[PDB]
């Protein structure tokens, strides 16, 4: 409804053992999107993750909806030919 | 209300004679903004 809060730029840092958080990218952009897929090419094993969102360019408050954290567990054409 | 269409960037071009349409600067960015303020240090006559 009001995606002027919504953050310029959010800064993904993952954890495989939960202490050791180490970055991924640089932060990427977020401004006028109304739908935020960051795709994984490779799936990362995670334990812990860090979102530092940065401020927004024309506000100084965050407005959020929804959280998903897609992937799958352990147990939930190209791959032959190598 | 719905700022989700707001341009991603604009680019002024002006005109002191109206016809020799010229442009000022590279396009600034504006998606996510609420206000858009483009100040012109330089005064510009302009027709166009």
């Amino acid at each position: 409804a009001s995606l002027a809060t919504c953050p310029s730029s959010v800064s993904v840092e993952v954890s495989a053992d939960g202490v050791n958080m180490l970055p991924l990218s640089t932060p990427v952009v977020t401004s006028g999107l109304t739908y935020i897929k960051i795709q994984l090419v490779k799936a990362e094993v995670a334990s812990a993750v860090c979102l530092r969102l940065h401020r927004p360019r024309d506000a100084s408050t965050l407005g959020l909806s929804q959280i998903k954290l897609l992937g799958l567990t352990a147990f939930g054409e190209d791959q032959v030919s190598k």
